[PDB]
């Protein structure tokens, strides 16, 4: 449980002492942001400044924001290292039929800037995209792209980042929410604004004006309880075939309540699933582990952000926001 | 008076009875909103849910938003029927000269989802658009496309949407504000931010850079006032010839300072016209209802909201927001 | 110190009186506003109202925003008179490769609006930009893309516009700061968020796709102290030489940390540099005064901003944000 803290130029380096137990916090959400944040008071070399380096649990995290006041007080707020990769830039840019494999290979080619990469799909459930002019951008926006055209999750070990497909992102717990209403330890914005029960998928279309292949649908099986209702379609130019287009579909649809929920649960479970049960209509569904926030040096439990919601971070805040004002 | 619920499966419908009734509130915002709001609480099959619908005067509006504490209570957000037109799409898109009557037909051909229309235009005012690839879209943006291109407003009686000129929507009455300052009763933003006395319309330029017609110009009547300022041309690609884009020019010039207020005033009055009487210049201008707050089951008038803000809806909340703040 | 008021018909100028003296803010941010507000009580013609000028210190600013409330007050907000440039369009647009002079001929030509314009360069800094449709909008913008395509400062004096070279805007003051934490007279927020160290320049890329030149690069000193780290690149599709590229790599490159702060200085000093001693790491860098908020009829000491924050004012404000919320 020892911290290590070390300058950029790794001349001084010792365990931290001087923190605010209860100020500290580590906090994670999907695809956004994770951090620790911390305050130091103070009463002799530069150890904890700009740039210096936190070591907690086993992963390393950079100061990027630093306060000062005065004895001497510091709010430290320090972006895990992966987010480092937004440093690096390829300039260059591919165009073809790529592997997840082969995009990456591309980014990291000139300059890995210390960061390695794998993908784990023992299952081949990935399988190629259409890049038109893939690159032109930094490390960050690149596997941010990733994600999306290959329907993947990047899962950093310090620098060592992990890909898998989203289907073996997270398992199936046991844990269950019968919800009827909000309580101290679960509390949920729910709602069908974006309920939506097919969708559409479209590829290019042609100098003529027509399609390179027949759009592809699909339809959740709760068309039966809600009805047909249209979800915006999925539009990419860049597919000539319709490649892995149907499971971006199901990926997208949005065919249950938006349901957005902050939770005390009874180890690391990022995209685990929770059983959610909307007891009111009888309607189970699966929510995920979309964030996190601990206070590791408290008693207290972490709290844990569950979501369905797939539209994005935006819209799950939102939902979140309506839980915070209640 | 009863406001009636159903499950979205119209299986269990009654008198809605265990409300808050200084919480009901109905409201109303051009082209934004139309909405009820109410809390229930409870003390047996489900009337009032997620997609249940609520009959209030002679309208429907649909359970979107709701909220669930503990005895039990529920915070009830329902848009009006009209906005369910959004589950809807038209992915086939049409260019050519059309009437507004060929573009709501386009729009609901292959599937109308319980929506009618009609036109009501017995002047004549209206004529076609050039559309290009009109459609690929939601219902409800394909319409909001046409009230703009068009110059109308759609007044909905529950699913039968009631096209109309924006000159024949409101009529003058007999209200008036002499306006020295801000009272109990009227307290209004006015600024001349946006004050303008000409604009231009453009349309097409061809493949050599060449316009297909001359700009129009339209002058107000009140350059004589404040000189010559010019507002942002309208430019439409699409109008190879002038078409309505006069009539365009004139809906859009914010030739008086852009007013808009909370009012109470001395049944249903959308876009109906009051005289605002600007009294320390003596400078005398109209301003339409674009918003209401209504709380039926109080003592309490109606919050009317009078502007003749042409920008945005997002200027005239601007406006309130400092009528609000003070 | 007499402040004049006139009507906008020039028909109605007085002294005036009524006005809260500390309410009386001149307030300037670098490129975003420049602005008097005050409130008037009052116990007869037109003086103050919507378009009269108030004069204040040789400046004129005109009332766009007031507020009525009832004795009576009005609280006025009165743009610098530069502002009103934005009432002119020039919907011409030409192509070639032009001076700024020739740009700001461009947009005057048809109606200067009783504007006038310098450029102050005797070491001749400046060069010509290849401008594409440069035209077809309101002046202020205009001129905004001026200030950015040639690396150029303007400086108003009323109408009287004088355009100067980023690198003889402002002068090296005495005044540094020997930054160890915030203190009354002043408080810093510092980050490395946006810490880069090297940063390319792109023009036109042809038909084939190709370069018509080599990227240009940047290289700041600190590569020694933070190492590589790439800057979003400049790309400019107009340029088919470098012209001023590697001049605006420099101007663009954030090669120390993002410092902002809220200072009581111990003149007009817009744009002046003060040297920023940042204690802990002994790191020294300008930062320059890039807003102020006066209080010219009180003994308060004028409020200035100053920040060496090249992404954009809303990345200042973000800062002063932070700095305000502590």
């Amino acid at each position: 449980s020892d911290i290590i803290v070390a300058d950029f130029w790794k001349n001084n380096e010792e365990i931290l002492t001087d923190f605010d137990k209860d100020s500290f916090c580590e906090s994670w959400t999907e695809n956004e942001m994770w951090s620790i944040e911390f305050k130091v008071a103070q009463t002799c070399y530069s150890f904890l400044d700009y740039e210096s380096s936190v070591y907690f649990r086993g992963q390393e995290f950079v100061v990027k924001q630093l306060s000062h006041d005065a004895t001497l007080s510091k709010d430290i707020r320090a972006p895990h290292i992966y987010y480092t990769c937004q440093d690096g830039r390829q300039d260059d840019a591919i165009t073809g039929s790529f592997t997840l494999e082969q995009c990456l290979t591309h980014i990291f080619k000139t300059d890995n800037r210390g960061f390695s990469w794998e993908i784990i799909d023992p299952s081949n459930i990935l399988e190629k995209v259409q890049q038109e002019n893939f690159g032109n951008n930094n490390y960050l926006t690149l596997i941010d792209q990733l994600l999306d055209d290959y329907g993947v999750v990047v899962i950093p070990d310090n620098r060592h980042l992990v890909f898998k497909p989203r289907e073996i992102y997270g398992a199936k717990t046991e844990n269950f929410i019968r919800y009827k209403y909000n309580t101290d330890e679960a509390s949920f914005d729910i709602d069908t604004l974006s309920l939506k029960t097919k969708i559409k998928g479209y590829g290019k279309v042609d100098s003529n004006g027509n399609n390179y292949f027949s759009p592809i649908t699909y339809t959740s099986p709760e068309v039966e309880k809600w009805g047909i209702r249209w979800q915006e379609p999925v539009s990419d130019e860049r597919y000539t075939v319709a490649g892995n287009m149907q499971r971006r579909l199901k990926l997208e649809l949005q065919d249950y309540p938006a349901t957005t929920g902050s939770v005390i649960l009874k180890e690391c479970e990022k995209g685990d699933y929770v059983l959610f049960i909307y007891e009111p209509l009888g309607i189970d569904y699966d929510v995920q582990i979309v964030a996190y926030k601990k206070y590791p040096f408290t008693i207290k439990a972490p709290e844990i952000t569950l979501s369905n919601n797939k539209k994005s971070i935006v819209s799950i805040m939102a939902q979140l926001a309506k839980v915070l004002k209640g």
